[PDB]
């Protein structure tokens, strides 16, 4: 429901530990934009989920574009964080993107 | 020189961000134990000397015997250490080890 956040997914990439990031705002999966996104910050995305080291952080949709509100933007983890929602952002709903900048992560789990 | 104490560094992993793990203790480059070696240890070591975050956290000497003391038993860091020497541990130069289980660290930096 709608009061409801703070919930990570992948979804899209054929295998519980790929795919574009999703995360739960208001009782909507929002998507979350390429700009600054790299392996740092699908390191603690890979790790949360428990899906091992970020081997990348594919940008550009390469996993699809989400249909919910891109929800975060210019993502500067340092890798180390336990949650995403610990890591510098750009405030909720504070982006300039679409939807073809949806970000993405490949786990090291991946396949096993 | 044999006052000096408290360096570190990885050696034989092929690149600066990954190998046996060594700690300068009174002059002489030691090893650290496997018992209890983690990735939080790992993490450490790896942010400490620039590396990145930590991948893995290899026993069994997977880069190799060293020859000098070992130093370090049972290191219980939590990850968010800035030093290894912030870690709980055995005590100094207490251990119930042997070199076939000298630790090692791989961390995100490595690169080709
Ligand atoms: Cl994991
Ligand atoms: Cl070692
Ligand atoms: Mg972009
Ligand atoms: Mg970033
Ligand atoms: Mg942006
Ligand atoms: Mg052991
Ligand atoms: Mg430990
Ligand atoms: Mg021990």
């Amino acid at each position: 429901g709608s009061e409801s956040s703070l919930a990570l997914r992948l979804v899209n990439g054929g295998d519980r530990c790929q795919g574009r990031v999703e995360v739960l705002y208001q009782g909507s999966w929002g998507t979350v934009c390429d700009d600054s996104w790299d392996t740092n910050d699908a390191n603690v995305v890979c790790r949360q989920l428990g899906c091992g080291w970020a081997m990348s952080a594919p940008g550009n949709a390469r996993f699809g574009q989400g249909s919910g509100p891109i929800v975060l933007d210019d993502v500067r983890c340092s890798g180390h964080e336990s949650y995403l929602w610990s890591c510098p952002h750009n405030g909720w709903l504070s982006h300039n993107c679409g939807h073809s900048e949806d970000a993405g992560v490949i786990c090291s789990a991946v396949n096993i």
